[PDB]
């Protein structure tokens, strides 16, 4: 029974990163309370200036992730201010009943509401805003994220062995869908509504203009690459709410991995390339061995390196030669 | 030696229902017969009062599903009536030999054969008409369905624990490809044959004009919803012959899931959305716990929403606050 | 430590074939060398005398495949004759570090370089040109193959039980992006440079203009056909390092399959399509059963028939009407 178990309130963090939280815990089950705010706004997604009449969750793109245990209640209040213009709400993947809580969160701007579920089973599911007769358009404008439920005991390998992550990241690809003008331009539009019309008749085409990590091409690259060193092992989270992905570590592999994101399911190990559908989120543990900035990205190759789904992890420590050697630099063809 | 075991004769249904069948069964290996007849015939597939000109089995988008065991053997005859103008045949994923059988059901109009194969293999498994030559426009403009072939003692956990099924649904998803004229409307033809080299220009492109569950925008809503009760655990069969798709319940989930719907492997458990590879069909069991209108979708949101490919299931019966909870409705931000 | 360990030299062959090695070994690590040279070269893709301002490892697509033992170690000697235009280098999916090696083989027309890393995890693995700056042009164009490494005591089912193939055949599925001039007409480039800024705006679109297995549309019908007899059990390996496919053997099934291509997880059994993702190499091994012609396909019936990703196994050997039979040849319909 929920009303009678003790309550906790966690502050949530701006992407990529992920709140502080214990992996194993001896702790019994919470009602664990979480806030968030929606804000509309018009947001510039490329190095030529395009921009996008945006929808996030806290500000961002993706929404920030949300971290419970198994048999934790999730207690969310969400706020729609009278500043925005549409109504919204919550589908939570990991939730049962009620279209995953859309139904009972619906808020017109200048309200608010409050849900509680149980979260009765582990993995990393997508929560997304599902609003009458406007859901795909919210959803690719920005309104996604991922709420964690990791078991009690923590993650474990196919045997059963205990697997541990030092940091977690947290990473969203966004298909964005940016109509032109005669001129073959993109499209600035005034106000939110404006954009409607013509976004629609782009998303039916099945053809993104853009594919972003985090809100923007090159959001995880220079002062705000990913970080790590030489024997931490890092979790990385994928969500994407729309469209299917395929993540792939340049140098690196996916030690163990859940691609259907489900932690009661047994891990693939030594994955080169792993799949995220449509509609979900997946984790992936590795463990580095060697230092360099290593390449995250989606690997259909035009996807990530002409549209903008890509990102670096720069990793400190010392090379290893047993593992990787250059036996001859490159140099003229001996004759 | 097959002529020489007990032969019974199956009557099929129209989708989405399936032909009752036992599911654990003491009876040994039958020949089981069935037949099914060709039906070319114009189908409205929209709410705007667009066309396509369609091939069936049956007279149903998809063809039936045809039911057995494991170490039975399918004997069908399959008639392609004079009233029909083009030749066609059938390939079954579920058998060995000679192109699925296509090669040894090759039937002009007025003509019809008969072919038996071991069902050998468990797994829902897809059947297809397949001619030399017109091999795709056949299959898209309808001329699909699934064998299902269940293990002799039943379905099993990965544990090897019994699993069962109260009702079994079948949902055939059809990516359409319809040309447009000079004005953007979209075209009617008087025949069959006239449709082909405009149609197959649209494929070309690889982008579907319609996306529909069981022939049509809207299939499987209103009076036409599937339905279920809290307590009861339905089997949902996901076959797609040609493209990809990513099924998804909203407010539930996936308990047990083949995505690649073959039975002698261990289910996967938990899943918000899986995966169909265009060219099979795949099986999921979920028992509804809450009542409501359940959304049961392909999560690619724009293909769901805007080109079709969505459904409706209504479940009765006592609503679960210990699940899900509204602690506040929308009101008034405080202030 | 690996330059006191014994070397040995490896002579590869063309695709489809996959040169001689051992699977099973009781030998102990070595490092096993390897040279590849790269060819830009113009290429005919198609019945209509379209071309590909190709690029290429060793003259053909995909390059060869490369097999070690899980342990050893691979070094490959990569040179770039001053014949050709453009800088290139070598990621190994199979490698950690340095961009999969990338990093240390930028070669010059003019150059040469030696890589060693060490193959530590079992699986197919793709291997690619990444040059900074001109990734997926140089992938698409025809740069990527497949190492193989296996484990040293040979492939095994999920219970531990052996697993062995008599012959294996390596298939690279290539997305290409051809662009057209005002008449519609595909365009014909007198350089590679020439060919490089339309190219880029078709791969934009998403779109391929054709997906040809081994360099073109038909590679692997009539006298080059892949062969087989019953009884004999093949290891189809399949790289994709651009694209999802998924590929299906008519008339026949996955027996084992390692769709995401790596050893040490259990396969899967009875598939009738599996599922390659973009940026990876899988394995399926089958025995044949029936003597025929098999087609071997991409399932996405328009990819295979329209735009080229299909080709041909022949199979000889003895019929057997315990697993199919025609019980009544096509004949009129009785009146
Ligand atoms: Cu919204
Ligand atoms: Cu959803
Ligand atoms: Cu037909
Ligand atoms: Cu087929
Ligand atoms: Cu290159
Ligand atoms: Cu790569
Ligand atoms: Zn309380
Ligand atoms: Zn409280
Ligand atoms: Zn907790
Ligand atoms: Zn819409
Ligand atoms: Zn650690
Ligand atoms: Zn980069
Ligand atoms: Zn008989
Ligand atoms: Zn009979
Ligand atoms: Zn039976
Ligand atoms: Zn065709
Ligand atoms: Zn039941
Ligand atoms: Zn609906
Ligand atoms: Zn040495
Ligand atoms: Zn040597
Ligand atoms: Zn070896
Ligand atoms: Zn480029
Ligand atoms: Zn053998
Ligand atoms: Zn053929």
């Amino acid at each position: 029974d929920a009303d009678k178990l003790p309550h906790t309130k966690v502050t949530l963090v701006a992407p990529p990163q992920v709140h502080p939280h214990e992996q194993a815990s001896k702790t019994g089950p919470k009602v664990v309370e979480f806030t968030m705010t929606i804000e509309e706004k018009k947001m510039v997604i490329d190095d030529k200036g395009t921009t996008l009449q945006a929808m996030t969750f806290n500000g961002s793109m993706p929404g920030p992730t949300l971290v419970v245990h198994e048999g934790d209640y999730v207690q969310l209040t969400l706020v729609n201010p009278a500043t925005n213009a549409m109504p919204h709400n919550v589908d939570f993947h990991g939730a049962t009943g009620a279209l995953g809580g859309a139904k009972l969160t619906n808020v017109n701007p200048g309200e608010q509401a409050t849900l509680r579920f149980k979260a009765d089973r582990s993995g990393t599911f997508v929560y997304h805003c599902a609003p009458e007769g406007m859901v795909p358009w919210h959803v690719v404008s920005g309104l996604s994220g991922t709420l964690m439920v990791l078991p009690r005991d923590g993650l474990k390998d196919p045997e059963g062995k205990p697997l541990h992550y030092d940091r977690a990241y947290t990473i969203g690809e966004f298909d964005l869908y940016i109509p032109k003008g005669p001129d073959g331009k993109y499209k600035d539009y005034a106000t939110l509504a404006e954009s409607y019309g013509d976004t629609v008749q782009v998303m039916r085409t099945l053809t993104p203009s853009h594919i972003v990590f985090n809100g923007k091409v090159g959001a995880l690259t220079g002062a705000n690459a990913l970080t790590a060193k030489v024997g931490e092992t890092v979790l990385l989270i994928h969500s994407q709410a729309n469209r299917d992905t395929r993540p792939h570590l340049i140098g690196g592999h996916g030690d163990w991995v859940w691609e259907t994101g489900k932690f009661a399911n047994p891990p693939q190990r030594d994955l080169e390339t792993w799949f995220i559908r449509g509609g979900s989120a997946g984790a992936a543990l590795y463990t580095f061995k060697q230092p360099g900035v290593y390449a995250y990205l989606n690997h259909n190759l035009i996807e990530a390196f002409e549209l903008g789904a890509a990102g670096h992890i720069k990793v400190e420590g010392k090379w290893n030669d047993d593992l990787m050697k250059q036996i001859k630099a490159p140099a003229p063809i001996p004759r």
